[PDB]
């Protein structure tokens, strides 16, 4: 319907790099066009293009993913690679067309470092044990962008030897590693976590990593893949650390297993990043904090902030996200928990006993450095009563 | 009478009297006109048996359906100059039954403030709804107002910071800014294929017609436990009995206790004429055993109507719901894992605050909505 | 194809002579590698042009029989290829960039054809061994790939391989080139179906049947008639316990009296790993979790469990060698009651129970208390006994 299409496309994803977007979505409606980026975690709506290149644009997509064009009705999934920056492409048959999903995927900014994640020295010092020991369950655990997968993507870096068979399943495969063997999950073809994850069993692996543990059937055998001496890596989507304990359970695991084989359970939640340039004080109550969980002798030297609302955080106060982390080893004192039928109360009291600091506790050292607000850590957390 | 003036006036007599459905009917002997109105069919009109050819062909007519084919179903539309009709055509043994359904988007109410939740319940609802993942059932039977219910939700969380995607069988609303997906089994266009899709497009909120198989059930659950927002339905009696149903479907236990945080249950009820309005002596013993405590007895004041104008001498005019909405509290996960039967669930979702439907009917019979009568018609006690 | 089979051969001799367990083949985005598992540690050993990469994995996939058509879901497979030999399994993985191929080396060289050292318990054997030495019936060995099921068939048919008796067998592949043994290799492109192979036993006055596994009902009706007629058959399924294998083949549209009749056997097994002898150090487990396991609670106080601390001999695993929890169902009179009565498949396992037939868990509760195997093993291998 017109020709300039080409540097139409090539600006929207080219624009997206430059706002540090995370996810671009095309949307055709009946009387509207729209591109929308996703910039942490909120959707603004940046262009409303004219409909009659809505058919020439997704065209000049899905050739650049080798997508089937004529087929319009059933939704197609591809990838993109760009001059060195690649995307992730979902296509939706929508009501008025198809709807076109990009990730971007710039390692650039993407932090593979565990120590720039934010993780606190104590809590970071038994996360690089659990992936550094030879065999043994990971859970890093969390619902979905909380950076859970990020926490991962570390540590398969740290751990991405020549040597070693690194195998993984996800649904879907967003970063393409190099020497890392990466499966996308396809459901209607019989490709589930745990065909896979069979799979994964007979190609003589060393580590693997599963995108999560959704059921019994791969909680099972990703957990004797953890004792036939192999690395899991995999994570699931509960309340706090402790909990995932009884989660296992709860899908109908024998619990002298999760006590064998699991070596570590990390919990986190992503949470607002104040901006740099509204940041105005809060005046909050010592018994504000106390209440919230600061021990008392530290509540004064707090000094509590927030955004009022700038151009530069789109008047939100916030600007990038930030973690707050639990890392609870596999401890002795856990295992006999465990095994004497403890609830998740009582596994997370004996943690704390042995200073496994809480998400909130995480939040509040955030807090106390300065990088996020009181309302962002009650709204993130759980108190620790 | 004039067959084109006819048929306009009996498709326009149904927008006076708020009808939600026509029913053209012919018989060996009769031939009638009824219309739904609150739910309730009434006889409206006995036209001479002659015309009921003249009436169904001039109905085809408006509607662009086969002529000729008058022993095979049919269906079509109807769009006139003030309103859309759905029309279905069925050959009875004594010619074609005509059936036109009312399509009242325009006074269409999208906001869940004038569903008539009580304040406790929509509550637990609003709750519910903004959670940044888990599952929310909207049940009842059709006819129940539940799909009314679930588009209220959506309307809610309908920013354009939140991607909305949404699958049905058939899509019901166009919606603006929601990326609706339209049900295709033939080709592969399944809930649970489109459902799959969805989680490799960055959703944020996901909406899916019904749950009607394991396959649809067990996806959509798992999405919603891995930090999605999933809105669904399902034909189930009350909410407690909708935990059972997922878990005869075959979903695994942890899941409906980890994953769900609100069952919804619905039926409709006739609203009282404000009219005619006139108390009516109930007797005390009828309302405890309808549920009403004894202490609060004798405060109930009983309405019903005497008949109008207005109600077109039926009583009632408009319906009113009676809404069950059960949040997955601690309490009752622990049940489930604990192989609750429907019963006991029941029971200590009562003990938790949580009104029945039939609470939430003598409710509306206290606030003087609704009749007795119509508390006993629509809803079972609580035994 | 002239520089991806001159490739190919280069990959698997160089395997050979470098004396490599497991080969890998792994095809990315924008590279392409091989690499060769020596010792337990994988070297980089080529860098093959990346036009070849589809080429070389689908060359193999027909060396393995396997449908190249499919190159998206997994796939697993066996190539033979002989000396004065060395076999190896396949499997191919759907990664987002094509497909990868695993090879492990087969080598058998510690192979036991003596029914004694396989690790029955004295009950167990003395029910295996009636069951072979009948003059004729069936007898089906279950389990899964690498459970020593065929380890486990060959060692039966070394004890009655005697020059009275015409062993005819057929196999998809053979495993072992037996002396005295007529070892039938099936070729399904031309036609050497087991069925095909089957119907040709019986016009060649046999003795002795056996036939790889009973994958179909064409091969399972056809094996079940010879096991009435006066032969003894044997066979494998893959099926989780040996109550549920009579199910298996009700499945498959055999009738019931024909499992009573035919069938005098059924063994199913599953491999755990031996504790090594050199760090083993005895492990406090709780007594509840035994009683919980299936350990008669008077006896469980007595249990002595063993792991492995780490050494040197077992790679600080802990475990050296392997173990086998048998269950050995012969098919009784009270079995065959039920078969006939239309018992489904719980009621089975709990009559054999009664009748003194153990368990896979039974039998890895007690090398358990034997002290050669650990309670993780016995809990990640075997399944509660309700
Ligand atoms: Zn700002
Ligand atoms: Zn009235
Ligand atoms: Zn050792």
């Amino acid at each position: 319907e017109d020709a300039p299409v080409v540097k139409l496309v090539n600006l929207i994803l080219t624009d997206a790099i430059k706002k540090k977007a995370s996810d671009i979505h095309i949307e055709p409606y009946e009387r509207t066009f729209r591109v929308r980026y996703r910039i942490d975690g909120v959707l603004y709506e940046v262009m409303k293009p004219p409909l009659k290149l809505k058919n020439a644009i997704t065209s000049r997509i899905k050739i650049m993913a080798d997508l089937d064009i004529a087929e319009r009705r059933l939704p197609q999934d591809g990838r993109i690679k760009i001059k060195d920056m690649d995307y992730r492409v979902s296509v939706l048959p929508t009501l008025f067309g198809e709807k076109v999903v990009l990730r971007l995927l710039d390692k650039s900014n993407l932090q593979l470092d565990m120590t720039k994640l934010g993780y606190e020295p104590t809590a970071l010092s038994y996360f690089k044990e659990a992936i550094h020991k030879p065999f043994g369950m990971v859970l890093v655990t969390g619902p979905t962008g909380s950076g859970k997968t990020v926490s991962l993507y570390s540590a398969l870096s740290e751990l991405n030897k020549t040597t070693e068979n690194i195998s993984t399943a996800e649904d879907p495969v967003e970063f393409n590693f190099a020497g890392i063997n990466q499966v996308q999950m396809h459901e209607d073809i019989g490709l589930t976590f745990a065909a896979a994850l069979r799979s994964f069993l007979r190609q003589d692996p060393d580590i693997i990593m599963i995108g999560e543990i959704r059921d019994f059937e791969t909680a099972e055998i990703a957990i004797k893949a953890a004792l036939t001496g192999h690395l899991v890596l995999s994570t699931l989507h509960t309340n706090d650390a402790p909990a995932t304990i009884n989660r296992l359970l709860n899908m109908g695991v024998e619990p002298f297993l999760v006590a064998s084989a699991v070596n570590l359970i990390t919990a986190q939640r992503l949470a607002r990043r104040v901006c740099s340039e509204c940041k105005a004080v809060e005046e909050i109550p010592i018994q504000a904090l106390i209440d919230a969980g600061v021990p008392p002798e530290e509540a004064p030297e707090y000094v509590c902030f927030r955004g009022t609302g700038c151009a530069k955080c789109n008047n939100t106060g916030y600007k990038g996200r930030v973690g707050f982390y639990q890392v609870m080893p596999m401890l002795e004192e856990i295992r006999e928990l465990i095994l004497n039928g403890a609830n998740t109360a009582e596994i997370k009291r004996e943690s704390m006993r042995l200073g496994i600091k809480t998400m909130r506790q995480s939040g509040l050292t955030k807090l106390k450095e300065g990088v996020t607000s009181f309302e962002e850590v009650l709204r993130v957390t759980v108190a620790d009563d």
